[PDB]
């Protein structure tokens, strides 16, 4: 009972060099389409509109989808995975949760379909849910029976639908990196496989020999009745690509193209990396990539880019796919660049100031290991009303805490919080990259009188201890008004402060942005900015 603070604001403000030193013309649009944490893209098309679904990992809700008529317009619909009975990551790893989306729309039965791996309750692992309209959301997870990851339909000419993924060999050729793409005859009926349809396709990827790591993404389409089957090939770090096989049957013998990757960035060491993991809608090809800092530390997670794909010949053709990427591309011909405006999911550099005023929060907000609404509340004047859970930061655990991507590598962000006295709690703000890798910045109280705390949580990959530390501390008196949290990060360094009557102080040194990166602390997610409630 009783919440710990009502945040009045939070303030978000991307200041990214790369946009700054490259203004748009007015037929171009930045790629990235989607910044920050949005990995693994899938995209699919129904009549003028297209839908668009990434990973998420622990993140809740689950599966953000993107819709657009152009495919450079999106606007946020919602998130896929919304209720607890779809997805409980109470306990769930920060690296496992929900895996690569696969999203598909069935013309022969004019349904949807959102098929993905799901590391954690209920399902912890292969599942589906379907919907016929996805602004009316989406049914829970029919379990399907097989192992591996990166599910994937497709739905044939003759009634008949298979199902694609990614899985472990019977016989490993050369370790863990070994893996197979495995097909199955899919029951529409019952949505389950059927048993003894399986078939290995692909062993190891487009060269055996090679010891092609981790291919998967395994996608399949059809053109001029010929079957084509694109992976991810290499891993998703240094090694990233796409490959792409064909085949004249279905199960038939699924043979490389010679030219082969057709989507990498990973010969270069010199703006973006990790290049793969795509799917095409008629042609246009989404991926996922990483746009590196200075030291090639990564605290915006793997972002969801796009390119032109030529496809007027056998084999599809990413424009451009093979050399160092830029953050422009030309837009299709009469798409004018909406981003930002209207509805419209931001690019750029750009500033988010969200008053809470509306109890439809915007679908950009997320919680870690669990729902919103079991902390939340909008206040009758507006504002994030939120109530401690039992939880600390430090825990694999749900924490009463709301936050936005890093969607750049250089960003400032602030939140204005007004401090219940009465319930004594921790009120703050938080860049988290895992619940053993973030900084906090909390008002806190200590006789009757606040206290401003700043605290660090340093875990890197390998290590199994931790300790927090407090960097900082300063007495701020009795707080008799609201207060503003700040945070910058200039790529290299966080830097926090607070702003009290009137003028604006830094609060402990600059701490080092490393710690928030994938680099350091593993995992497949990118850091998080956010304010929440302790004790």
């Amino acid at each position: 009972k009783v919440p710990a603070a009502t945040f009045t604001n939070f303030t978000y403000t991307g200041e990214d060099d790369i946009y700054a030193k490259n203004p748009l013309k007015p037929n171009e649009f930045y790629s990235p389409i989607l910044q920050g944490c949005y990995p693994d893209p899938s995209i699919c098309r129904k009549g003028d509109d297209y839908y668009l679904v990434n990973s998420s990992f622990a993140m809740f809700p689950g599966v953000p989808i993107f819709h657009s008529t152009d495919l450079i317009n999106w606007v946020q619909i919602g998130n896929v995975l919304d209720r607890t009975s779809q997805l409980d990551p109470t306990t769930c790893g920060i690296s496992a949760g929900i895996y690569a989306p696969a999203i598909h729309y069935n013309k022969y039965n004019d349904t949807f379909y959102m098929i993905t791996t799901e590391f954690c309750a209920p399902c912890g692992g292969n599942m589906v849910v379907k919907t016929k309209d996805p602004r009316q959301g989406w049914s829970d997870p029919f379990n399907l029976h097989f192992g591996g990851i990166d599910p994937s339909l497709f739905f044939d000419d003759n009634g008949k639908a298979y199902l694609v993924h990614n899985d472990a060999p019977e016989k490993p050729l050369y370790g863990p990196n070994h893996r197979c793409i495995k097909i199955w005859e899919y029951d529409l009926e019952k949505d389950q496989i059927i048993p003894g349809t399986d078939k290995v396709i692909v062993n190891g990827g487009t060269d055996i020999e090679k010891k092609p790591v981790w291919i998967e993404g395994p996608h399949i389409y059809k053109k001029n009745g010929t079957y084509y089957l694109m992976c991810a090939e290499g891993g998703t770090g240094d090694w990233h690509s796409e490959v792409i096989f064909k085949a004249d049957n279905i199960y038939g013998p699924y043979e490389p193209w010679n030219n082969n990757p057709i989507l990498t960035q990973r010969h270069f060491l010199h703006l973006a990396d990790w290049a793969g993991h795509a799917d095409l809608v008629e042609y246009y090809g989404v991926f996922l990539g990483i746009r590196p800092n200075s030291k090639g530390n990564v605290n915006t997670g793997r972002e969801t880019f796009m390119l032109p794909v030529d496809w007027s010949g056998t084999w599809p053709v990413f424009e451009n796919g093979l050399v160092p990427l830029s953050i422009k591309q030309k837009m299709p011909k009469g798409v004018e660049n909406k981003t930002g405006k209207d509805g419209f999911f931001p690019n750029g550099n750009f500033t988010y100031s969200e008053d809470f005023k509306s109890e439809n929060i915007d679908y950009r907000w997320v919680a870690m290991r669990g729902p919103k609404e079991n902390f939340i509340k909008i206040a009758k004047e507006g504002g994030l009303q939120m109530t401690a859970l039992d939880a600390n930061i430090t825990e694999v655990q749900p924490i009463s805490a709301l936050f936005h991507r890093q969607q750049h590598i250089k960003y400032t962000a602030q939140t204005t919080l007004s401090y219940n006295t009465k319930a004594a709690q921790k009120a703050g703000l938080i860049c988290y990259q895992n619940e053993a890798c973030n900084y906090v910045l909390t008002v806190q109280t200590e006789g009757k009188e606040q206290v401003l705390v700043l605290e660090k949580t340093v875990r890197p990959q390998r290590q199994k201890d931790f300790k927090t530390e407090i960097v900082a501390k300063e007495p701020i008196g009795k707080l008799k008004t609201p207060i503003t949290l700040g945070v910058t990060t200039d790529g290299l360094n966080y830097q926090f402060s607070y702003t009290l009557n009137g003028e604006k102080k830094n609060i402990g040194g600059p701490l080092d942005a490393a710690v928030l990166s994938t680099n350091f602390a593993g995992g497949f997610t990118g850091a998080l900015v956010g304010m929440g409630v302790f004790k």
